[PDB]
């Protein structure tokens, strides 16, 4: 704690120089004549000619429950954390408020260090050989904030894999680059893994306008969608949850099937004996539904504090699907069903490394997926593969053609009658559970009685009964769809009518999935 230690600025007051003043030049306000689309292009997605104006000192509103002020943490015995920060080119307004933030709202008590990395950034004022603006203005910030770096930009796992090995600390919370803090944001997290050292902790996210920077109140629970990427509980799929925790209360800690934005705090030890990250994953992407699977799957729990929040200024290669194929590992029979959603794809996921994290799964005694579906997400849409019993071809024919879903990528989202070819376009599945016909690329969008596709909700608004007659009937109405005149349309149901009956390729996945060649 430096000169000036007092609440909101709990680690002495930043950033002054020996004469006194700031050591950061303040931009004036924006300029009156000042058009946002050109200023988030300079920005990169922000409005930095007001970030370069607004303070690195900056209060921000607290953003928990009322409830959340009730409660004492003791910092003589919660154990110290180390705060990680990646960043690649991150302007320095946005970074230092950053670092500010965390440093005014946390205790030097219970803050072992603050570590930055820098994953080969290429501003001038990052580099080392810029224009050392940076390291300058580091030298004005307490003696346990760090800067390590990246010679060359590794990518999310890359990045917080250096930052993590050089926390000293017991636990480590990796926060983003662009972020406030409310009050207490860490005391809860601390006190939570120390009770039980298995335990990922979750702040939960606020928002700051990446326009006004006005600061926005951001629920928990997150499933995944098939696509491989996760995805919050809709409403009908909370009402699966037993009543005691379909409305928890504020200051209650509640589990979540998956990870999101990134920004949890472990206990170093059992995040490394759990596998950490798979760093083999590259640039971006999908390493938080690998890390979330593996997690439950190995002995950990991933829990959300609502009592730790923390506010995200949210934006205005060929590994993306490597990310996927990896993390298809920990899904087991399921994945027939992943692969299928995303393409059937043929990568080089990079087979001979993925051995040793299989036979690291079987050496550590992880769970399988389908104890994941049936424990950590039984409120999902698809428990087991029997929840997905058609997949493939609607096809009538009366007409000979199929379904055809090609123009989900088109602004009419019209399902058409074409010619069956057989490639993914005319390829559709069922879940049961909701009543849902889908894309099979897409399990987002749903069959409407309007002929268009249009975004999955579960509610009877899209709920499709599919009769042993081969009839697609909509419940709701009880009319059943026909493709008379080669046109969408819906009609009275009856069995006798062929431009009503439709075929649909039974479902029936292998008992293993086994992964495609390189
Ligand atoms: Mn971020
Ligand atoms: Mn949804
Ligand atoms: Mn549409």
């Amino acid at each position: 704690v430096l000169e000036g230690a007092g609440p909101g600025r709990l680690h002495g007051r930043l950033g002054i120089k020996p004469d006194g003043q700031p050591g950061y030049t303040r931009a004036p306000s924006p300029p009156t004549d000042l058009s946002m689309p050109q200023a988030l292009a300079r920005g990169g997605g922000f409005n930095l000619y007001l970030s370069d104006h607004l303070e690195l000192d900056r209060t921000a509103p607290d953003a928990r429950h009322a409830s959340c002020r009730q409660l004492h943490y003791d910092l003589s015995t919660l154990p110290k954390a180390s705060v990680i920060i990646v960043f690649y080119n991150e302007p320095f307004s946005t970074l230092m408020r950053s670092v500010h933030s965390v440093l005014n709202g946390t205790p030097p008590q219970i803050l072992e260090e603050l570590i930055l990395v820098d994953d080969g950034s290429t501003l001038p004022y990052i580099r080392e050989d810029g224009n050392q603006q940076l390291v300058e203005y580091l030298k004005l910030l307490p003696a346990k904030v760090r800067l390590i770096r990246n010679e060359v930009r590794k990518g999310i796992v890359g990045a917080r894999m250096k930052g993590i090995r050089a926390s000293r600390a017991p636990i480590f919370a990796i926060l983003d680059s662009h972020i406030e803090v409310s009050p207490q944001w860490l005391e809860p997290l601390l006190l939570r893994i120390k009770e039980d050292s298995r335990r990922v902790v979750m702040p939960q996210i606020d928002g700051i306008d990446a326009e006004t920077f006005k600061h926005i109140a951001g629920g928990c629970k997150l499933g995944f969608l098939w696509k491989l990427m996760e995805h919050s509980y809709e409403g009908h799929q909370t009402a699966r949850l037993p009543p005691e925790e379909r409305q928890p209360s504020p200051t209650d800690f509640q589990t979540s099937p998956a990870m999101a934005g990134g920004l949890f705090a472990a206990n170093k030890a059992f995040f490394f004996d759990v596998g950490a990250y798979d760093e083999d994953f590259q640039f971006w992407g999908t390493e938080n539904l690998e890390l979330s699977f593996r997690l439950w799957q190995c002995g950990g729990v991933l829990e959300c504090a609502p009592c730790s929040r923390v506010y995200h200024i949210f934006r205005k290669g060929d590994s993306i699907t490597i990310n996927k194929m990896r993390t298809m590992l920990w899904m087991d029979e399921y994945a027939d069903l992943a692969w299928r959603v995303i393409g059937k794809p043929r990568v080089n996921y990079r087979p001979e490394s993925l051995e040793k994290r299989r036979e690291w799964r079987k050496r550590k005694g992880c769970k399988s997926f389908r104890w994941f579906m049936e424990n950590v997400f039984p409120e999902g849409d698809v428990v087991t593969l029997d929840d997905v019993p058609y997949l493939g071809p609607l096809r009538n024919d009366k007409i000979g053609m199929c379904l055809d879903n090609m123009g989900w990528a088109s602004p009419g989202h019209a399902v058409g009658l074409e010619y069956c070819h057989g490639g993914d376009t005319q390829t559709f599945m069922f879940f049961r559970k909701v009543g849902h016909v889908m894309p099979v690329n897409d399990d987002e969008a749903c069959l409407q009685p309007s002929g268009r596709l249009d975004w999955c909700r579960g509610t009877a608004q899209f709920w499709w009964d599919f009769t042993s007659s081969g009839q697609l009937m909509f419940r709701e109405t009880k009319q059943c769809l026909s493709a008379f005149g080669r046109k969408l349309r819906m009609v009275e149901c009856d069995d006798t009518d062929p431009y009503q009956i439709w075929s649909w390729t039974a479902y029936n996945p292998p008992d293993t999935f086994t992964f495609p060649s390189v």
